[PDB]
């Protein structure tokens, strides 16, 4: 069948998404023919507590960002009178289907990954500025939109398990007397969450970088659930992935990106610390947000100088800040090349290149994979 | 100063209750003049997420029981149009004020206590049947109402911190796929963690409440009292050896005196204490894997409520004894309970009732024993 509102119309066979509590359909405005995604809650859904039901509406009401799938309106279904959500339609689908593309079997292209990095981060920041916590971030609900400039824009959606956090202050005054409180209640209301998203993002970022999941059972994630729980909960600090090659074999843990990572070493080495800190179940040790945004911004504010090592026959991306000196450039070159700065001899556009030790990165000549700054070691 | 709605009117001076997010006032209905309690929220309270604000209302919409303060209507205040709660008014007040009665300084009388036990369990069962957790139960919240027989009825109220908890079991794959879920989320995604947790916090509060009612004292007492010294309070509640039902700080910065038993000054029969302490001990456990479930709690407490009393008097020590026994319990178990309180070996146990040696058949049921009273009790002497 079909359903509608006074402004929109959709067919139930036009499913875009299915979940425990709701479906999302592709609909059209009755007068313009403009496309929208309509989220409609199911009967099961109405058995949850009313205040829980109210959460998503309240969360989406708070958000308006380029990296959050846009809420256009809340309308009433003509027959049921049930409130539905009218949202931005993203005909390209999600980071899920992108990752299904073969060309992306060992990770997104470096530029597209950086896009993912920028947009997911921008979305998180927005959730954080609004006291929101999503709790179920996955490639499947990070939607892709081809922007004005032909470039992808990513946008978060599916805030079904989301909720607003509050500072404790409103709760505490709430209990007058403490003599009857449970220890936990006491701890919470007398003496004195969000990091769950950071974990999901960490895993999402891992998947985008490698085409693989960081933690997986030998049998695969869906089938071995016991194993999975031990892996993520028994994870050595600093580790980024743990895999089981054995039927009931031990977990091979790693602190670095796998060898087939689609990203340059330049970026791998920046990305790793970020993952290691967010993929920390112990809330004590996981990064807080202000640090997460700061470290990722530090990745995104860098420019790239393309280097090619002629002695090693390898290509390199140097992630440097526009204000960084040449001294620093050479140091970043050594970090990947293992050619001491003293022995680094450069060549640009067929002629030898010499850099004042105090020149600035934004005044280096323009480089490209096709036209890089060559390095060689001169003993 | 005063406020109003279409139907009710209250004077700001007539405050019945006062808290962080709301006040409760005594009002009258504009036509009938019937008294009611009215809960009015403060502005600060509206800074909370709307869904949180909703809860108390959505809770009170679900509840209907004799042990839960009744909701009459949700109306709007005339000047602000904010929603207010029209509630059953309880002139008598709460279990808290009852316990402020001099005669209750060492606990309630067995008769009230048993009533308090029954009602609280009844209400807590209603909450549990509706997935609710109160979270802030205390004598101050437990309202007292005179029933038709002149007997007390107790009723829960003040659901300011309450919420209705989702049963995770009811749905399949609430979260679509798990590969990206934080471990806590994964747990909820595949494992009654939240419902089992929320449940216990009310059990604890109920424990402290019953201990208070039975003794006139709080079980966990820093030397300066709970309000004065929160670090110790916490250490005591957090550091309590299992089986312990109280911890008291006798002196300043002194060690703690732990007890697994009721204090000797307790106003309850030993018959009742022996039954109550294991209940107190298993709900006053901070340890999730050690504490009782709700089901045990209900089974164990109803075990107490569905026992009959047989009044015995021991000629040995000249003392009276309440013997808590099930209508289906046998003579065998009766002499057992008697010895536990009397120390008279079962065999030496010679009984006298209404001036005649009582010969209990070996297997007859405690339902077919003589009806006793504190005034007409079975006497028991040793035949040595
Ligand atoms: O939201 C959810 N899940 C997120 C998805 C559904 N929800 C929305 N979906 C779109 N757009 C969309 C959807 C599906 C497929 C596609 N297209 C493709 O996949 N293509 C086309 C080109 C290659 C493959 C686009 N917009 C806005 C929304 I809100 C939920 C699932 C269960 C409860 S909620
Ligand atoms: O709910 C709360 N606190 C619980 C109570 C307030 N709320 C209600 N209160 C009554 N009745 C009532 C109350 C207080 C006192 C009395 N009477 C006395 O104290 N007496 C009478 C004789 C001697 C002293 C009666 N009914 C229904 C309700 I809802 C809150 C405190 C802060 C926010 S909420």
């Amino acid at each position: 069948g079909s359903q509608s509102t006074s402004n929109h119309l959709w067919l139930l066979s036009d499913i875009l998404g299915q979940g425990a509590t709701a479906n999302v359909f592709r609909g059209r405005h009755k007068k313009t023919g403009d496309l929208f995604a309509i989220k409609v809650f199911n009967n099961i859904s109405f058995l949850r507590p009313v205040d829980v039901q109210m959460r998503e509406f309240e969360v989406l009401k708070k958000l308006n960002h380029k990296n959050i799938v846009k809420l256009f309106a809340i309308e009433e279904e003509t027959t049921t009178r049930h409130k539905v959500l009218i949202m931005e339609f993203c005909p390209c689908g999600s980071l899920y289907t992108v990752l299904e593309e073969p060309s992306n079997a060992y990770g997104l292209p470096e530029s597209e990954f950086l896009i993912v990095l920028r947009d997911v981060v921008g979305g998180m920041n927005h959730l954080r500025e609004n006291g929101i916590v999503h709790r179920n971030i996955k490639p499947g609900n990070i939607m892709r939109v081809i922007g004005e400039d032909g470039q992808s824009v990513y946008k978060l959606t599916d805030f079904g398990a989301a909720r607003e956090l509050e500072d404790d202050e409103q709760f505490v005054s709430l209990y007058g007397t403490e003599e009857y409180l449970h220890p936990d209640m006491y701890e919470r209301a007398v003496l004195r969450g969000a990091t769950v998203d950071l974990w999901s993002i960490g895993v999402t970022f891992y998947h985008a970088a490698t085409g693989s999941l960081p933690f997986r059972p030998f049998e695969g994630p869906r089938r071995n659930k016991e194993v999975m729980y031990k892996i993520i909960t028994g994870k050595p600090s600093g580790a980024i992935s743990g895999v089981q090659k054995a039927e009931n074999g031990p977990i091979d843990w790693s602190g670095d990106m796998p060898v087939s990572c689609s990203l340059s070493r330049g970026l791998q080495v920046l990305l790793t610390p970020v993952l290691a800190n967010i993929l920390e179940a112990d809330q004590e040790k996981c990064w807080g947000f202000d640090q997460f945004f700061a470290e990722t911004s530090d990745i995104l504010h860098r420019m790239v100088i393309h280097v090619f090592s002629l002695q090693q026959m390898t290509a390199h991306k140097i992630y440097i800040h526009s204000y960084n000196t040449a001294t620093i450039f050479h140091e970043l070159v050594y970090k990947q090349t293992k050619i001491i700065s003293s022995n680094q001899e450069l060549i640009y556009e067929g002629r030898r290149l010499v850099l004042e030790p105090g020149r600035l990165a934004q005044h280096f000549p323009k480089t490209t994979e096709e036209n890089p700054i060559f390095v060689v070691s001169r003993e």
